[PDB]
């Protein structure tokens, strides 16, 4: 929310983790939270983040599984503080109902990730990828997460989900997407490398919030 | 959290309560919301708000009942959204225990009430009030509610508590508190007639801010 901006914290150590977070807290009050940083430190570091630097929390967990398995994770998740869970819509409806359910039963939200950013993403994804939204929209999906690298298609995904829906995207910086581009389309930009990695991760924030 | 001041929302109409939320909303990203706005509105306006401002939510219901009644509050309270739950701590400790229970099973946060701001609380709850912040944290209670009324006993709930507790402390403008000696012992403020029946809300709210 803040500035748009949103960062994706994949740094593996929680001591790391905790300086660059800090560094740029006052550009950004949401985190992304992925398995390369809860694998390594454990789910406490969800409730820790959001005590520690208040904080929304949406947790990357691409859920694909099964419903019955989707939901055992998603409570999982929300007991542990996220605010937010990510989820693939390429297994189906009844996968991502059983993940809106347990959502609501939480009070907690859902994004579905309908396009991913990355080359691989254009093999099957992409060809899906309209689909899998008009699918969010029709089970009432109001969050997504579209492609930083194909402004083109989350133009179109814009198109399909409305001007209502809150729509975030990875893919800048380190994958080659635009900060502004990227912009026109989503509500919020996903930024993990450029930032974690720079020499000032303050500073590659700040640049960042002042070219848009 | 955003400069240490909460707002209590008791306006009984969503179209004065959206709006004057949204004036201040520069100002503050938390507001409490209690009965007097549920209960004329419905449980929704706390999902509500989340959305529109992005602001967290802590709801004031004062729940003070058998452990069985506390634990399905909670529960409903959590399910609609609320970040965090106001608690007394005057029926005892089972009674607490069933709201952290809760709190702990849905990854939200229990704030206990240890002393109230208005003149009545000197007949009962102050004689409790040491005993009952002790036993908050014997139960692992980490936030807090305490009078801006009586500074010296807020100091003396903050000596209880601890320097890493949160604490929070309703009762400045319009009972008579004063902001800046207030959080010499609490980290926010929450104000509510003194910002919302002002004739400019947000100009209320920065006057605060800037004495502080
Ligand atoms: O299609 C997608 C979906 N999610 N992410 C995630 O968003 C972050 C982007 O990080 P980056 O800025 O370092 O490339 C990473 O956590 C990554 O897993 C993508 O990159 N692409
Ligand atoms: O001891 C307490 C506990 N809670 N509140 C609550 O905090 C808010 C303070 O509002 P005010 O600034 O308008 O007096 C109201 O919602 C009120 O119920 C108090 O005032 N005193
Ligand atoms: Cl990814
Ligand atoms: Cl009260």
């Amino acid at each position: 929310v803040m500035n748009r901006l949103i960062l994706a914290m994949d740094l593996m150590n929680r001591d790391d983790a905790l300086r660059v977070t800090g560094e740029v807290r006052e550009y950004i009050d949401t985190v992304k939270i992925g398995y390369p940083l809860v694998l390594s430190e454990g789910m406490d570091i969800i409730a820790e983040f959001r005590k520690r630097f208040g904080c929304r929390i949406i947790a990357d967990f691409k859920v694909a599984n099964i419903p019955e398995t989707n939901e055992k994770i998603c409570r999982a998740t929300f007991k542990a503080g996220a605010d937010a869970i990510i989820v693939h819509g390429f297994p189906g409806a009844d996968s991502v109902r059983a993940c809106l359910n347990v959502a609501e039963e939480m009070g907690r939200e859902v994004f579905l990730l309908t396009e991913m950013s990355h080359p691989g993403a254009e093999m099957f994804i992409q060809g899906a990828a309209d689909e899998i939204a008009r699918m969010g929209v029709d089970l009432g999906v109001k969050n997504y997460v579209g492609p930083s690298t194909r402004p083109e298609r989350l133009s179109r995904l814009r198109e399909i989900i409305g001007q209502d829906s809150f729509l975030i995207s990875p893919g800048v910086g380190a994958q080659g997407g635009d900060p502004g581009e990227t912009l026109r389309f989503a509500d919020a930009i996903i930024v993990g490398r450029s930032i974690y990695l720079a020499d000032n991760p303050a500073a590659a924030a700040a640049g960042i919030i002042e070219s848009i």
